[PDB]
């Protein structure tokens, strides 16, 4: 049961005036691709709100990778789900090395050295990689079942481009003729049993080719890139939401760059 939004004061929507016309706003399966400008985050923070959302975001931080956890962490807490319920999961070979970082009400934090646990404690999963920093925001326009997100450096690729695997022995294998997007494997999620469902197909597919002695080019990455393609996300997010400003600049494309790698 979704109860009913209340009154609200902002501009209108305009049908004949096109959200942004530099790039594409939603997929040919017509799940949105998410861009500054497509989005009222008033909106959607009410509808999520509304909903009591609880979004975990796991991390993996192993040997010198702890190094990273104090400015992403930190960053997280001024960007990430600001407003919403929010579950980190650190998963880490040094626990005692996890930073002492101070969060906002409503947010707490687990280290797990190294479930079912996920299904009833959060809502959404929403799985990164530690060496990154939030520069901007990173809500609940996010949400969705299941997501991936647009490869920084691929964006504007042709398919015979992108670099899936492409040796047909491996269970990872998508020909020069098929291919939406390249997503990126450091920033993808969904609901809990979309990603566990993800993760899962992705685990048995690589478990075949160590069998069959290979190895995908872009290992997981690749098995992602298989994944997506043959299930279809319900929201595509845009490079605003995984960039590297050192290697890629700062492109009249991108309004805001939220999610950055670490220099
Ligand atoms: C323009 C260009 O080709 N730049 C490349 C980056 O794409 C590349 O980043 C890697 O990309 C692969 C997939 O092709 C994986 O996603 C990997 O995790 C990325 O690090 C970097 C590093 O190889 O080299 C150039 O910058
Ligand atoms: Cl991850
Ligand atoms: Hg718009
Ligand atoms: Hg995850
Ligand atoms: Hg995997
Ligand atoms: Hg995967």
């Amino acid at each position: 049961f979704m109860v009913s939004l209340p009154r609200m004061v902002y501009p209108q929507p305009k049908v004949l005036t096109p959200c942004r016309k530099d790039v594409l706003v939603v997929t040919p399966w017509l799940a949105p691709i998410v861009w500054e400008g497509t989005f009222n985050i008033d909106i959607l923070n009410e509808q999520f709100r509304l909903q009591n959302t609880t979004i975990g975001l796991t991390v993996f931080a192993i040997k010198k990778y702890v190094a990273f956890l104090k400015l992403f962490l930190e960053t997280a807490e001024k960007h990430f789900m600001v407003g919403h319920r929010v579950h980190y999961y650190v998963f880490t070979d040094q626990p005692a090395a996890v930073p002492r970082v101070t969060l906002g009400t409503g947010r707490q934090l687990s280290v797990l050295e190294v479930e079912r646990r996920f299904l009833s404690e959060v809502d959404y999963l929403v799985c990164v990689d530690v060496d990154m920093e939030f520069r901007d925001h990173v809500g609940v326009e996010i949400l969705t079942p299941l997501f991936g997100t647009l490869h920084p450096s691929f964006y504007g690729s042709s398919r015979e481009a992108f670099t899936y695997e492409r040796r047909p022995q491996s269970q990872a294998y998508i020909p020069k003729d098929e291919g939406d997007f390249y997503y990126m494997g450091a920033f993808f999620g969904g609901s809990v049993q979309e990603v566990q469902r993800l993760t899962r197909a992705c685990h048995q597919a690589m478990m075949v080719d160590q069998a069959n002695g290979i190895e995908a080019v872009w290992h997981d990455e690749s098995h992602l890139n298989k994944y997506l393609l043959r299930h279809k996300p319900t929201k595509v997010l845009s490079p605003e939401y995984l960039w590297d400003q050192q290697l890629l600049g700062w492109p009249a494309v991108l309004r805001k760059l939220r999610f950055t790698a670490v220099p």
